[PDB]
Formats: structure tokens, C-alpha cells, sequence
């Protein structure tokens, strides 16, 4: 998160810190969010050979009793996910066991309503990602308030599509999600409307988020079948 503030510790108890293992390079990092006691929603490009989920974190370098380090049994990448266009950058992680509910760990279930969110309002995104182009990921959970933009603001992302994705972050500000934040939720009025997907390598906003409303049927399908 660039240009944000440190979150109040444990104030976003659904936040998940993902460490992504691959057979041929070191760990990579993403965010995600707990939507059922045994399911974390994140981005498909965060898939790997294996993934560890840490719930209950604030400062990820300091182990504490609120931590729940949970095994992932299976990754459910969207079946139409495209590694070239980044369309359908959404994935569900099934946890081996159900998380414990604590003050610091809880789910963020969707409301029944799945209305299309138009441009204009302010939303918030949180993550442990990089706080600048030349900076490491934040030790502490950070968050930032970002403007939902008209889709034309993301036209330069030639594979952006308004029906599938939200365009997030006024280009007049430095505020943005960035590397390490992928998979985290964008909340608008306390409801998860987006998932951090991708943006420019130089962190200039806007960035592209998966539009959750479009994927509600698929999410429901996976959750009912597993
Ligand atoms: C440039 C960018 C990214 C890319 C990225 C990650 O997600 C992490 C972990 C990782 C690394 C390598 C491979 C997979 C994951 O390191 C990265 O370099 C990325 C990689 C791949 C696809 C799509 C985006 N995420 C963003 C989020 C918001 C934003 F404004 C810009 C970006
Ligand atoms: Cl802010
Ligand atoms: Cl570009
Ligand atoms: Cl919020
Ligand atoms: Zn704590």
C-alpha cells in the first residue's frame, strides 16, 4: 500500500497474509480475505505449489497469540483465468481446517445484494505490500482510501474491462495498492466489492481490481460444492 496509513491492529479481522511457494524461486506474497471459516478469497495470479495463510496478523514479523497459521488444502483458481490478459484473476483457497473465531479473526461474508458498483465513491483497501516502488513490503498492515474511477481512467490497461473489473485510484494522487497487495479486498461502505489484481510497475494509479459482483455465482458454486 502506497500513501496509506497503518491499520488499527486487528481492525480488519478477515485479512489474510499469504506466502506463496513455488518450486524454483523464493516465497512471493499476497493478501486475501476470509469469507468462510475455511475459505480465503484472493487473486488467481497468487497461485503456487503451496500457500500458507496467516490470519490474525498486524505486524507480520512479530508472532503473537492472535496468529493462526493455517494450511491450505486446495486452490480453486477461476477456470477462465488468463495469464496474458489477467481476466478472471480470482481464486478461492480452501483451508484444511476451519479458522477459530476470535476478536482478531473473523469472516467477511457477502451480503445477498450483488449490485453493480458504479464509479465515483471512495473505498478502502488494506495490505502488507510494498509502500513504494523501491521499498519492501510493510511489516504492518496498511490501508488507504481510494477513489472508484470511471472505466476510461483505466483504458491504458488494454485488457481492462469495465464489466469484469473496477478501476481504482485517482491518478492525481500517489495513493494505491501495489505489489504484495494482490488478492486483498476493496471495501466500499464495509462491503467487499473488489480484489486487488494488477497495475503499473511504477505504481502510478489507477490500478485494476477484480469486480466481485461478476463472480458471485462462481464463488457460490465453489463454496456449495466444497
Ligand atoms: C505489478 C503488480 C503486481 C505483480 C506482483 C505481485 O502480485 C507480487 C507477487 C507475485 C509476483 C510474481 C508473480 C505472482 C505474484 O509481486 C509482483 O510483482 C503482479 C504479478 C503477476 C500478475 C499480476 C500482478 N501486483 C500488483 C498489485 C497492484 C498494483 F498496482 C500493481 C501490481
Ligand atoms: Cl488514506
Ligand atoms: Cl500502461
Ligand atoms: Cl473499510
Ligand atoms: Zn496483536
Amino acid at each position: 500500500i502506497i500513501g496509506g496509513t497503518e491499520s488499527k491492529p486487528h481492525s480488519r479481522p478477515y485479512m489474510a497474509y499469504l506466502e506463496i511457494v513455488t518450486s524454483n524461486g523464493p516465497s512471493k506474497f499476497c493478501g486475501g480475505f476470509l469469507i468462510r471459516r475455511n475459505f480465503v478469497l484472493t487473486a488467481a495470479h497468487c497461485a503456487g505449489r503451496s500457500i500458507t495463510v496467516t490470519l490474525g496478523a498486524h505486524n507480520i514479523t512479530e508472532e503473537e497469540d492472535t496468529w493462526q497459521k493455517l494450511e491450505v488444502i486446495k486452490q480453486f483458481r477461476h477456470p477462465k483465468y488468463n495469464t496474458s490478459t489477467l481476466h478472471h484473476d480470482i481464486m478461492l483457497l480452501k483451508l484444511k481446517e476451519k479458522a477459530s473465531l476470535t476478536l482478531a479473526v473473523g469472516t467477511l461474508p457477502f451480503p445477498s445484494q450483488k449490485n453493480f458498483v458504479p464509479p465515483g465513491r471512495m473505498c478502502r483497501v488494506a495490505g502488507w505490500g510494498r509502500t513504494g516502488v523501491l521499498k519492501p513490503g510493510s511489516d504492518t498492515l496498511q490501508e488507504v482510501k481510494l477513489r472508484l474511477m470511471d472505466p476510461q481512467a483505466c483504458s491504458h490497461f488494454r485488457d481492462f474491462d469495465h464489466n469484469l473489473q473496477l478501476c481504482v485510484g485517482n491518478p492525481r494522487k500517489t495513493k494505491s495498492a501495489f505489489k504484495g497487495d494482490s488478492g486483498g479486498p476493496l471495501l466500499c461502505a464495509g462491503v467487499a466489492q473488489g480484489i486487488v489484481s494488477y497495475g503499473r510497475s511504477d505504481a502510478k494509479p489507477p490500478a485494476v481490481f477484480t469486480r466481485i459482483s461478476h463472480y458471485r455465482p462462481w464463488i457460490n458454486q465453489i463454496l456449495q460444492a466444497n
